[PDB]
């Protein structure tokens, strides 16, 4: 069947503009194939749990136990006896009143926002908040008011102008790894009668007592209305969750379109999460090691004169435009360093990033090596850094 | 902290209007807990594969022992995709995290801000929302009504025609052959969501398009793999190069984590079982026809031509009464209400699967017969 010219031309153009323009003819995010000894810094499995034998054993076990044939909407599974223990456990874990399982962090954000927003609703969103939060607001037809990254002064001015709303931030930001000024955001929330929504995808498991997160680390838990997280990072699982210090999670399952109209996690998936939680709660050792290696990389790269905004295990090399980004990517890759290209639609076209994500398995030698490769890239590379 | 009024007010009213008015103070979809004796007709696992010993073994085995945008190199793309393309007769297949994401991502990839999307009034919500997120121009056409569609396309110009092969709430079948003609005639692209026909229909379960010999004139086919394939994923099929681009354009494809590599191996075994389940397809088809005839003759509107049977129960108060009657008598369907239906056209859906018995079919007809005679409520 021949595509109509209205679609054919769009694909033809995309291919020319997004694939062809690159030396290797692939999309920018696709470099060379890595090798065993290369240093890979791409996975969000921060505490290196993907292959944990206890997690695998518990998943396989409950999977082998059989089937409830629960291939249907989670809307139908909201009777207390159908709700998975993992929700009660995750709630207790973070200190929030209630938790609701979602199919992904994306759906948790889109779902929560749909539930708490009306079309008139003011949404004060950090310019660098995750796309799912921007999109969640847009799907709900809310009135979004972006504030400059981590800028509480700018935020106050916005709220003073537009009224009570929902303040939306990442606790730790996904591209550049900065940390939100959470204590002050809470004070602003309280001052102006707003609700706070904190996405802890990148701090949950890695931060706080027993890995309960940044809000728990800072003692803010009881002062925040909402928290969300992808469970695809530290929890190493394809799912998400919404936590509420109120009754909102009673309503989300029947209001959120992704919650209603897309199939539920199967019971055996929830059970595997229970073991993951247990391992995370006990992983003080890995948390400490990760923190230290991350501080080492930050400091080391900073002394190079590189712009390093990060205060976390996420480190963003700012490589400007797509041409310059290809060059840096190639140089990094040729030498044994494999980060992730972040580019448009995630960034603006002239502010691409090569993201280095650290995990608790990275060691002191690999760190030193990464500093060295970047040192050379600076000194000698035929390209620039922002 | 207490919610600000602008949230608290909304939640308060919602709970009053959606939970409080029902006899059990819960949302309308929540009824009684079933007993092992009861007939359960809620799962979309049509060929009853959720607990198949071989599927569970393949997954356990494979498991024992980031964004998919980054995984689009030849060597990173899973073999299940090539097997699914072959199974279906379409040129290429791309895995997605859900049928919802499949539809949303495809539409985001092929739509522009004013693209005409000619969508069946009853097409899945994911297709409606996918068009909406893309800021496409939606032109709903009355259910299965090709006259209305011809008028809309004549009026608004070429665009994308979007239907379910089998419709999720009432089990009707799209007039696919005629829809193909229309798209050819009007220079449109056709998108068919086969979530409810894939695995249950066609040669080896290849689906409705394959059954009808239409594969080669449809541009796109999508499906939730959470129905017959009994897995939390979806897939986009293309008779063209579109899947080359989806992975870098669709927001769900870019910004939400990928299926893990062991999940694809489970799909491979599932596909093999489905290809060979002629027995179960046959039995299911027989039971579904038996049910439609039995119910129709009671005077209920039964629009279904498939394994999905929709009891039309009108407004919410009536629907609650019907639900409670059914459940009290050992028949458990799924309530479909608003935002899925209009508030006055609720449905109690019966999803048949290949494990369902002759004796069970008779019992459902019997319960519905008595319900029709009871006097406490109506059916449309
Ligand atoms: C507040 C509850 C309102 C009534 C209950 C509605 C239940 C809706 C459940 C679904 O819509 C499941 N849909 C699956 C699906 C999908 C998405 O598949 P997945 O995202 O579940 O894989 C796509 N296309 C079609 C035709 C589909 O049927
Ligand atoms: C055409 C390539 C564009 C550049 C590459 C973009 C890669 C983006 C990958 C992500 O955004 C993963 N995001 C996860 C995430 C999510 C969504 O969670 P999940 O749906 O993956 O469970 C929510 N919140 C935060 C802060 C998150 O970081
Ligand atoms: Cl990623």
């Amino acid at each position: 069947p021949q595509l109509p010219d209205f679609i054919q031309n769009k694909i033809d153009h995309y291919i020319e503009n997004y694939f062809d323009i690159n030396k290797n003819g692939k999309h920018l995010v696709l470099g060379k194939q890595a090798s065993p000894d290369d240093i890979i810094l791409q996975s969000n499995d921060y505490l290196a749990l993907a292959n944990h034998p206890l997690i695998k054993a518990r998943l396989a076990k409950s999977l082998l136990e059989e089937q409830q044939s629960l291939f249907m909407s989670a809307s139908f599974l909201q009777n207390d006896y159908d709700k998975p223990m993992i929700e009660k456990r995750l709630a207790k874990f973070t200190g929030f009143d209630e938790c609701l399982l979602s199919q992904s962090g994306w759906n948790a954000n889109v779902g929560l926002l749909q539930t708490i927003c009306q079309p008139n609703t003011n949404v004060y969103i950090d310019f660098f908040a995750h796309m799912s939060l921007w999109e969640g607001a847009r799907y709900a037809n809310a009135q979004a008011h972006p504030f400059m990254h981590n800028n509480c002064d700018h935020l106050r001015m916005l709220i003073q102008r537009h009224g009570p709303g929902i303040i939306v931030v990442d606790s730790i930001y996904s591209t550049l790894g900065t940390i939100a000024p959470l204590a002050e955001l809470v004070n602003i929330s309280k001052e102006f009668g707003c609700a706070l929504l904190v996405d802890e995808s990148h701090s949950l498991g890695t931060h706080g007592p027993n890995g309960a997160g940044l809000l728990a680390e800072l003692g803010l838990t009881r002062e925040v209305h909402f928290m969300t997280a992808s469970l695809a990072k530290t929890f190493a699982y394809r799912a998400g969750a919404i936590w509420c210090n109120n009754e909102v999670n009673r309503c989300v399952p029947f209001i959120s379109y992704p919650a209603i109209f897309s199939s539920t996690l199967l019971p055996y998936e929830a059970a595997g999460l229970e073991t993951t939680l247990e391992i995370i709660e006990s992983a003080d050792n890995r948390r400490q090691h990760l923190d230290r290696m991350a501080r080492k990389l930050r400091i080391g790269l900073s002394q190079l004169g590189l712009t390093i905004r990060s205060e976390s295990q996420i480190i963003g090399l700012e490589t400007g435009d797509e041409r310059n980004t290809e060059k840096v990517r190639d140089y990094l890759e040729s030498n044994g360093v494999f980060g992730s290209v972040f580019c448009r639609p995630a960034t603006s076209k002239n502010k691409n990033i090569i993201r280095l994500s650290l995990n608790s398995d990275v060691n002191d030698e690999q760190i030193a090596k990464i500093i060295e490769v970047c040192s050379d890239a600076v000194n000698y590379g035929d390209f620039y850094f922002r």
